[PDB]
């Protein structure tokens, strides 16, 4: 009942990156790191902070070599709207994940069945396609983007050096 | 393999309605005839001109005791930025359903798996709650909004008249 | 559970078309658009006026190359009779379908099991044999030709211009 | 795999009687001898001697206690125009039902599923509702009403006489 | 349900015949039009006129190329003792096939399971073992060898001119 | 699969008993010590002689309370015609019970599915119902009377006797 | 269930054999007619009778081509025991089948499963492993060895007699 | 796989004690505490030493309020002449238990299906019924009776004393 | 197949807590909230730091009303052994829940079952024992107990202003 | 329902071995005898004599050429903790192999899954990897070591005398 060390399944789909659309794969995820970043709707109120905040780090989560692929049971049509409506989404440059169907919340289990809609989930895989830690929170309960970039260097600092030591 | 006579189950669901949210119910439906209107995705090109052509005769329809329940698969939260963003879905005073957990659609059976999205499907409920005719289309097929309001007058002619007879 | 983007299973069925018994199959209604017109009964008061609206608009769909095939529970035998004892029945040019199998009634998912009569329905289908948008009426709740063909038009516009791209 | 001494299932049709539209049940039929009279199709290029064999002894099976029900899967509006079209039909006088659902085509176990039509069969049941005797041919092997006669002549013979009958 | 059209099963049974014991096979049947006539008991205290009268039509039914077989739960050590008995018996000059393992009975759907015994029932079946028309009746409704003869003249000459009736 | 203390199930079938047509059930045959003289088929050259061995030893099982039931799977009809065509057949007084459905044969696991025939098989069973030996011979093999109303002797003498040695 | 013209079940298993022990195998068994038969429990009081009664008729089978193989649910370390403890059961010459683990008992379907015990049953089998003729007594029920003899003869009569009247 | 505490199920069986027969049940074995003694043959060329030494020790084993009961495949006649053949077993005045059904082995899980003999097991059972311990060895490796009475004494001690063990 | 909005189940557990033994059940951890603190194994170098870091900021978790409870698949008696070792653990003031049935480990979805071990993961759990917000790390990757408690924080704020209202 | 005669599956996991941590697998356990030693708990307030008494008699077994495998569910790291703690624990010189996934417990049939803890189990194995003879005792009843040397020495002498033993 926990993915540690699941391979991403293959899939595709629609993506809104850098005011235009384009169509992301499991290949495309692969040779570097990335964070999932599920959350729940799409002109919300929390969310924005959350995507917002995930922007300022987005560099320093470059500069590591890790890619940020934010999820949402929006559509693709939706994330440009979005991005249109509000500046914080606007600034965002990391790509946007749509996921109408429910395949990615379903395959990493984040979907409430009765909201039709993505938990405060977050996800880091590694290269080789394998979940290495993650967070669920359900509605309401927000994130810190500073720890989600702490686990990642961490889960990297691991995957390097294979016998880890306490100072 | 077809819903004619067939009862709406029970549900509940969120919608938008003359600028703000409310709960529309099975309970909420009966009474009156009622048009469910699915259509693909919200921000789209072809949806706000059948929609639009829904509101023309949505007075109509009133006259003749019946509601529009427009579906999609998006949330309320969508639907409320896309009567904002543009004035044809602003002008729509009947409720627009929300679905993203795909309870309608599926019940329906007019959903889309591989896009998550519903079908161009519109359904005439008889007060009772039974399914007495309805249309599947696939996405790029427009409909017509005057055939869709003659079916519901000549459906309502057989339900007040138990023996039909031509000219 | 909809029907829409799947292809005509393999059939044969016998029919009677303009004067004479044939034989329809799946690899005849290939290749080119297609409309299937389920009816309740031969020899009924409601029916006539729909099969004789679609007569009107048949030369029309002919240039927009799409054939239509009317279809009910009743024997081919049947169909003949119905052409012989009435006027707009025997002015029909396209082909008319019989099915007391039910195998295009079942497969369509259109038959009323109670009555073993079909529901007042209308597929469009494609050369390739997807079907592409159709329509489910109860008894008694009649249709319109026009619309048909407008739906048609609008289907095949979409089929050249590739998923809507104008 | 046979019917002797099995009882009619508790059914309801339509059907096409003495120049009108009556529904026919087991209530209606129970009470009285009763043959049901299957055959392949109405408007058949096959002259329909039969029928008028049947009709011809009708007023004899009157007299013995014995109604007449013909079968087939064509529905009650098709013998209407049946017995208007050829005169053979037209002084039918026995009860024509109607079996477009197969109802009692797959009860008897009389249906052709590749044609959608019953066989020639002939089927005598009792008052009490049981079948006594009865007969199944292919398409094109005609049958004899004397024949038929015969044997519900015969079958009421034993059904009067219950002793001295090889007991 | 339905033994229209059926190709005879693959047996071997014991069989009196003319005065001798033989087998006979499915292999012996086919190549000729045979008549299957099934009856309940041997040394029965209802004279065997059915079994006499299929006797007088003998001398036609070998002309019109068809074989006679009599069907019975009996051994055919009783066939013979039977034919010693009575004359009636003793003038048949068909095969009296001995079904004691009721694997005729059961295929044809003819055994009454309680008394162990076949059903009065007759089966036409052509030259190449297909099943084209057959009766079954009750114990004590007899039978008309005439209308058997009947049946298999229609059969044949349906059979010799077949699919080819009013062009 | 020894069928041994196994309980005679319940039925009911016709028989031809002493020049009369008799139905035969579980009741009447409870009561009283019983032997089911199973054998294949009427009108054959094995089966009277041991019929007839066992007419000869009837009076003798009806003073040691026992009843005799022969058993094939020819009907009642069979049975009165070969008791007035032969004289060994005649000349039994005891029920012979017809098995056309063969609930007899398959209850006591003695049909040849192939004939439709009935083994030679012989059942001694108690007033109980309860079955207590047997012996199942194939046909050709033919029996014994006199040992089988030896083990009949031997059945009641343990069924009286308790704690013998 | 009759278990007639079923051939014997690949097996083997311990037997006591005139002062020694063997393994029988059914390879050993087949290529010559052989009676299987079934005893209750060794160190018993009727057993004894029977089994002796066997070995009185045993050069007669010999000569007629039959072996005689008795069988019970007692090891073969009992058979040698009883042997040399009882004068009757020193003279046996025939086989002496062990059933501990209860296949021929199960197989032949003559097992007591409340005791653990096999009933007085007795097989006739063909040399081609063919189970031609038997019975199955209950406890207490003794047999007859000339009968068993006499119904051996009959099975071989049969055997080499076809379309014999 | 496991029958620690585990109670014993209902049974009766046959037993040969002190030089008569008696009728031993799971009623009888309650109460006391119980030692289980099986073994694989009776009149074995094994000299059966494991019984004789089990005696030995049987009047300790009395004073300690626990019965002996030995198990093993073979009858209770057999038990008997075992008895009257060599002294080591007619010196034996516990209860020897007779399993020819299989019922105590196959419980015990002790039975070696092939041979259809017990193994050299030993299970110690408390007044309750409860297998508290046991041992299996494999046929030809022999048992120590003194250390069957050390494991019942650290049974019985921890029983008196139970979950209370150092403070 | 994620486990928000779930009630804890029936169980009883030994424990390790403050110098003594003790028996936690359900019943006992409901009616406050809960944090549950899942880690590989006693006697580890990664572990203590966890461990401690919570100590640190337990007091302040007890003015929040809210219960600590660490857990792995070692005994009781391990954890009292790995208490009397190290001084970090020895100032362990929250309980210490022993898993040796893999009961919790495996309700809570978290074992390893190659090692039989648990994951580095964290649960927080209401009142009314619904599991509210959780993470699951890898063997390896540490925690940040700060995160921990801002967590709770932030899910009790949303469990007094219903629905996040404020 | 017992393992005599039963080859160990193959296996490997983590032990605590002469100061150091060492995987151990049946490539290794074989060509050699083997006991395997189970036991409840590490740290138990039980006093760990029956691991000293093997250790006692280790050179005695090693000299057998049998090589000593402890076992228990708790982990290597808590193997080392114990030796560090107690000079009973510290002497030992056998392996003492790791089962905290209950792969051996389970496989053995000796883990109580209530407590998540072995029982007090004894097995003796083959270098050929069979399991010979075997103890299973509840929490509380100790074993005695001398015992199962004897065990030991036994099933060697029976391993060696394949010829003159009861064949």
């Amino acid at each position: 009942m926990n993915l540690i060390n699941q391979k991403l399944f293959d899939f595709e789909c629609d993506a809104y990156h850098d005011g235009e659309f384009t169509r992301v794969s499991t290949e495309d995820i692969l040779g570097k790191w990335s964070i999932f970043f599920f959350y729940p709707a799409d002109f919300s109120f929390v969310c924005p902070t959350e995507l917002g905040d995930m922007q300022e780090h987005y560099a320093h989560l470059q500069e590591l070599n890790c890619e940020v692929y934010s999820v949402s049971e929006d559509s693709h049509y939706v994330h440009k709207a979005w991005a249109d409506a509000t500046e914080t989404i606007g600034k965002i440059k990391y790509p946007m994940l749509a996921d109408p169907n429910g395949q990615l919340a379903r395959f990493f289990g984040v979907l409430d069945e009765a909201s039709g809609m993505a938990y405060r989930a977050s996800f880091i895989v590694s290269p080789e396609g394998d979940i290495k830690s993650y967070e669920i929170n359900d509605m309401g309960i927000g994130r810190n983007a500073e720890e989600l970039v702490r686990k990642l260097e961490a889960s990297q600092f691991v995957a390097e050096h294979g016998d880890k030591v306490c100072p």
